[PDB]
């Protein structure tokens, strides 16, 4: 008996806490609060054979897992001190009776399962679970037998079977959850053993479909960069599933576990800026904001998010060693420092479990880390990430492997060409509030920072939902050092005939943007947004103009020509429901700042050239776009796009088919990076096209000796020029080879 009984325990510590005063804030006014949704909850219960509460109909079966959620308020209440309700006999009787009543009406074996599969299987499962396990006691056998016996007929065994479909990456998670803690309160040894056996497959890193790619990369649905939403779920069931078992007959003893550790700071740490989680790995979640099902009212943002995947390590990191959590936690402290946008020690999405673990890191010893400068290119899921000491940017794009965007369950209709090369950046030591602050209900959809469009209005849904379309490319991908980077995206715009070679070299305090072949017969005008800004509310920050930029008062600036620039300043008035069924009719207005290129109607390779500076004062602008030295631009069209920043010893180019730039040769589609350091240079080249087949290069620099080279890498011909050959492989590393210069 006492296995199981020592389970449900260690799943009450992690789900309510432990080990904290009560009394003390934020505990005390986070239980005071919970006490008062109960009272209200309890007040309001109604049962009738389609709903439990009012407004909250059964089909959609949303409505279930609704019921379900209020349950669990109530149960908090009820069993947590500090509430003004625990151990009241009568918030007791009416949990009991929503229970009840939800075993009688609908989640029981008669139903015929309806609507999304995800609240029958994923939603009401954990919370009854969870229910069941903090009321044990109270509830008796029929009711923890029927529980367990719901959880059986809506998450059979062969739900945890074949690794495909519904059960794979966060969703296997969120399955072994449930049957998992099924196993446990019904004390049936196999269940819980098959929840840990299935967890195996979501370790390895994959190179197709859903999962942890070695890159980095995080996809779900297939064809989805998503380690924002779907990546924390998948984190956190994991960082709860292996403390709860640790110890246990049935301990997680997966040495591919592992990765999920190492996937902390390789895969999720990146793309956290000062406590948000970029929206470029949010998915369809970017348009939920208020939602009209949450009864603590918290608007949902890229903040949010990152507070959420912040909970999920701190969970995880319970079960790390010495040397990872010391890591972790100095990360933690870090983005608790930063993040002023939402407070992550007050953050009232947070229960007092993670409360307590947020705070327990807080308050303990060492120092909060910065971001570390550098760059991430997560070439499996086409997203860059970029850091310098005055900014940070989120690039996204889109291929045949990588949506254009997701709309689903009334969600994002409008995301169109948030992958047709959005550019998304923050001023670094300034507010980080830049896309939470009511952008994704105000902006223009058709205007999305750095990208190129066609301006042909499109149907809510274009293309179809979960990731269909995708645009029907192979070139997308870059090479990088680790600190600067070429990257290139063939792109196709979404429901138009557009197509254009869009590229960006990211710098030590500025990103080189290059567009060439841009190509449309849709009949209208094709844009690039060279930016557009929020605001916020009333905005009054200065743009000021000159021959050769533009520049942005507390955001940065552009270097662009003043006579081809487009600007607007407009107010835009926007609700969440306009971009989400699921979310509240609240209008609020967002002043925008909005800058662009038209390339006329139909044209027919057009181009562009435009540097962006995010964090920069004007003065700085004024001086870089004035020097002629700085940059030069080797070549701008549809077979390459490359340059040369002798400020950096830099040469990069990303060749669109075999081919020469400045003093680069290639002898196919390829991304190729070479930075000299006085005596030595190395050289980074990978193969977007990810055909596998080896290529050559040539760099036209005298070049004696070579110190290094990756086994992938044969070197040809040293002397007057460097000549190498490479073997590419098909997931877009980046090969490198290093040598002595003559
Ligand atoms: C990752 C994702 O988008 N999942 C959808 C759900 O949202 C997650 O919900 C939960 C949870 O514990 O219920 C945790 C994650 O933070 C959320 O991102 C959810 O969508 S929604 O209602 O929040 O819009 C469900 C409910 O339908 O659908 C999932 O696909
Ligand atoms: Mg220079």
């Amino acid at each position: 008996a006492d296995p199981y009984d020592a389970l449900r325990r260690r799943w009450l510590g992690i789900t309510l806490g432990t080990g904290y005063d009560p009394a003390a804030e934020p505990y005390a006014s986070r239980l005071a609060e919970t006490g008062e949704r109960a009272r209200e909850h309890r007040a309001t219960m109604a049962p009738t054979p389609t709903s439990l509460w009012p407004g909250h109909p059964f089909d959609p079966p949303a409505g279930i897992t609704f019921a379900y959620g209020r349950l669990w308020t109530m149960t908090e209440a009820y069993v947590q001190e500090g509430t003004g309700a625990t151990g009241d006999p009568a918030l007791l009787a009416d949990i009991l009776r929503g229970l009840d009543h939800l075993s009688a009406t609908v989640y029981h074996p008669a139903t015929t399962r309806y609507g999304n599969w995800w609240e029958w299987q994923i939603g009401s499962p954990r919370l009854l679970m969870d229910i069941t396990a903090a009321l044990y006691d109270h509830l008796g056998a029929d009711r923890v037998a029927a529980a367990c016996a719901a959880v059986d007929h809506f998450v059979p065994d062969a739900m945890l079977g074949a690794y495909t479909g519904t059960s794979t990456g966060a969703n296997r998670v969120d399955l072994c959850r449930s049957v998992a803690l099924r196993g446990v309160l019904g004390r049936a040894p196999a269940k819980i053993a098959l929840a840990r056996d299935a967890l195996s497959p979501v370790f390895p890193y994959v190179t197709k479909g859903d999962g942890l790619y070695a890159d980095g990369s995080f996809v779900q649905h297939t064809w989805v960069a998503y380690s924002g939403t779907y990546g924390q779920v998948m984190l956190d069931g994991l960082g709860r599933l292996f403390t709860l078992l640790a110890g246990s007959e049935w301990e997680v003893t997966d040495p591919g576990r592992q990765l999920v550790l190492d996937s902390v700071e390789h895969a999720y740490a990146p793309l956290i800026h000062d406590g948000l989680v970029m929206d470029t790995v949010n998915g369809r979640a970017i348009s939920r904001g208020y939602l009209k099902s949450d009864d603590l009212h918290v608007m949902r943002s890229d903040h949010f998010h990152g507070q959420q995947l912040i909970a999920a390590m701190a969970v995880l990191a319970g079960g790390a060693s010495n040397a990872e959590r010391e890591r972790w936690h100095a990360r933690i402290k870090g983005w608790i420092e930063r993040d002023t946008v939402t407070p992550v020690l007050t953050a009232p999405q947070f229960p007092v479990a993670d409360l307590t673990r947020l705070h327990a890191i807080a308050d303990a010893p060492g120092e909060a880390a910065p971001e570390p400068v550098g760059h991430h290119l997560f070439a499996a899921m086409d997203r860059a990430v970029h850091r310098r000491p005055a900014f940070t940017a989120g690039l996204a794009m889109a291929s045949d492997r990588i949506a254009h965007y997701e709309c689903g369950n009334g969600e994002n209709p409008r995301g169109w060409h948030t992958g047709a090369g959005m550019l998304t950046w923050w001023a670094n030591g300034t507010r980080a509030d830049q896309y939470t602050d009511w952008f994704w209900p105000t902006v223009d959809w058709y205007r999305l920072p750095g990208t190129t469009v066609s301006t042909k209005r499109l149907a809510d849904r274009a293309g179809g939902e979960w990731g269909a379309p995708k645009p029907d490319v192979r070139w997308v991908g870059g090479a990088t050092d680790g600190e600067y980077a070429a990257v290139g995206q063939h792109l196709k715009g979404l429901g138009s005939t557009l197509e254009a070679r869009k590229s960006w070299f990211f710098l030590d305090d500025a990103v080189v943007c290059l567009g060439a072949g841009i190509t449309c017969a849709d009949g209208v005008p094709v844009e690039t947004v060279v930016d557009n800004r929020n605001l916020g509310e009333g905005g009054t920050q200065a743009l000021v103009r000159g021959r050769h930029w533009a520049h942005l008062e507390g955001h940065g600036g552009w270097i662009v020509p003043g006579g081809a620039l487009r600007t607007l300043r407009e107010d835009r008035t926007g609700a969440w429901s306009d971009i989400n069924t699921t979310s509240t009719t609240e209008r609020r207005t967002r002043r925008w700042q909005t800058l662009w290129l038209d390339h006329g109607t139909d044209p027919a390779g057009a181009d562009y050239v435009y540097t962006v500076m995010p964090g920069a004062s004007r003065a700085a602008l004024a001086r870089r776009a004035a020097d002629r030295h700085w940059l030069t631009v080797l070549a701008n069209d549809d077979r390459r796009q490359a340059v040369s920043v002798p400020s950096l010893g830099l040469t990069a180019a990303n060749f669109w088919q075999a081919g020469t730039a400045g003093p680069l040769t290639t002898t196919a589609g390829a991304s190729v990076l070479v930075r000299r350091r006085g005596r030595t240079a190395t050289l980074r080249v990978s193969e977007p096209p990810r055909t596998g087949e080896a290529l050559e290069i040539v760099w036209d620099h005298p070049v004696g000796a070579v110190l290094r080279a990756d086994e992938t890498v044969e070197i040809l011909a040293t002397g007057r020029r460097l000549h190498l050959r490479v073997t590419p492989g098909v997931v877009c590393t980046t090969h490198e080879c290093e040598v002595t210069l003559s």
